[PDB]
């Protein structure tokens, strides 16, 4: 497993213009348009981001660019960041995808208000790392979702994304 197939468990793969859990307009394998709500204004960030006129419908092809593009803007992001290239760098390979999930689907932002979590994570206090976590927002709107990245950040194993 790797954080690429990860992703796509949690994501899923969309070919036409589709609403996040959020109401937001998206693509592909969780490629946010928009927060707007004009169909019409995520249809123009569409064509801008391919390159065409797509009609709000794009190619596994395309897709997969996108998906491409952004996990390298995600890697990047962490490692731009103060807060959160500090805790990257002192994790191991599969606790490193957890952060890397959480950025793609929050943005840096996001993940660099959970500070305390950060902390625990850093000092290797796995149990109460999860146990605060799980206190968010994040995670009471999309728990099954949230608690697969959390069990990863507790365990170090793949065992969350096994059944699935």
């Amino acid at each position: 497993m790797n954080i690429f197939e990860m992703l796509r468990i949690d994501e899923g793969l969309r070919l036409k213009i589709y609403k996040d859990t959020e109401g937001y307009y998206t693509i592909g394998i969780g490629h946010l348009l928009t927060k707007s709500p004009s169909l019409n204004a995520a249809k123009s960030e569409l064509d801008k981001a391919i390159g065409r006129n797509c009609n709000g419908v794009i190619t596994k092809d395309e897709a997969e660019k996108l998906f491409n593009q952004d996990v390298d803007a995600a890697v990047r992001g962490i490692l731009r960041n103060a807060k959160l290239k500090c805790v990257y760098d002192s994790l191991d390979a599969v606790r490193r995808c957890a952060l890397i999930n959480m950025v793609f689907q929050m943005g840096e932002t996001g993940v660099a208000g959970f500070t305390n979590s950060l902390r625990m994570l850093q000092q290797k206090r796995w149990d109460e790392a999860a146990v605060n976590l799980a206190k968010s927002r994040w995670y009471n709107q999309t728990p099954n979702r949230a608690k697969r990245v959390i069990t990863t950040f507790r365990t170090g194993t793949w065992d969350a994304y096994k059944n699935l």
